[PDB]
């Protein structure tokens, strides 16, 4: 991406009266820092989104977020399908982003420590099926990574993490004032389709090849 | 390239006792600035290289320098065959670079003006056959650009260049400490940094350029 750009386009669903949207973030490759960045950030946004957006704002039932391990590149995505105006819906997405922005500074030490212990036991587990660990290993094999002990490595990194680390992860990469902003949204229209700033104008994507015409490509990973 | 690296590898000849080498520069896309930058820099290092290196220094007969237009990306290339140690020859390459460094400060108004007039008639010359201009046009068509009046546009730009511009061209882009260093050499040794062992590992971790919006 061009490191600060946000583009979007729309697709009209003929049949269904519901609208879809998905917002995507190209963080980085899978370095040991970025795995724990994205896992921790994913864990901290699960329950307040669960609390306010689907429950309280009653947007819809399709409200998903999470990782994107693809092409040796890590990534962050948000999957929400509800029957709303999409820019309105964007406004409440950004409202949840500001909510998390305040929720950064609202973290105690205890919430931090119990939260990363929760993520640790969420991540660390011996398998319960031979097929389970085989699908994970095979998921390495299709990505040619082979980092067999990434778990203990990532936990050793996980113990070395501060609040200010994710602040510095937020400000340049994730915040609205970001020189490292890799943000892209996609609109899926419907059948007939407390503070918001001035977002920049995106552009529509008539030709995705001509879209990608001036976009560079990522390197691939040195295999472990 | 990762904007600073200078990578190299070697190839061993069988038949000829002469050694080859070629040094390449990823400059930028064909913008109107970069066309002038590279053409005028290449021509201003063309004639003193011929005067010093080949004529005066008498290194060898196969000595070449110059542009490389490919994939909508400009480039700079140097083709020298001689029977030498390749790093020895590199030292004289860097010596010619220092020679140019002094030649920056030795430019008069006259050298500047005769040089850009040289460049001008070098670029701006009417065709004498349909196949000539057709080959030029076809050379656009293979890059799908169609900027038919890039000649007068770039020449109108050419007058906007200064001497001090080429200092600005030298420092970040061309020097040895350069932050914008896109430098790569290739050794083609005689019959008898980091190394480049695997071209697969070459392609394993490098980004790709954007392409040009065609005019």
């Amino acid at each position: 991406l061009p490191d600060r750009g946000w583009f979007v386009y729309q697709q009209r669903n003929e049949v269904h009266n519901n609208s879809g949207i998905e917002i995507y973030y190209q963080t980085d490759m899978q370095s040991t820092s970025e795995n724990m960045f994205l896992e921790l950030f994913a864990q901290i946004i699960s329950e307040p989104a669960f609390n306010t957006l689907r429950t309280k704002e009653q947007l819809g039932y399709i409200v998903f977020s999470g990782p994107r391990r693809a092409n040796g590149i890590q990534g962050l995505r948000f999957i929400i399908q509800s029957e709303k105006p999409p820019h309105y819906l964007e406004s409440r997405v950004e409202a949840f982003l500001i909510t998390m922005e305040k929720s950064i500074e609202d973290m105690t030490e205890e919430a931090f420590q119990k939260h990363i212990q929760a993520l640790a036991i969420r991540r660390l587990d011996k398998p319960k099926k031979l097929s389970a660990e085989s699908a994970k290993y095979w998921g390495e094999i299709i990505s040619q990574q082979y980092n067999f002990d990434r778990d203990n490595t990532e936990v050793a990194y996980l113990k070395t993490l501060t609040k200010e680390d994710i602040i510095k992860f937020y400000k340049e990469m994730l915040a609205v004032d970001a020189p490292r902003r890799h943000k892209v949204s996609v609109h899926v229209l419907a059948r007939e389709m407390s503070q918001a700033p001035a977002l920049p104008q995106p552009e529509v994507i008539q030709n995705m090849t001509e879209f990608k015409r001036g976009l560079p490509l990522f390197p691939l990973v040195k295999p472990h």
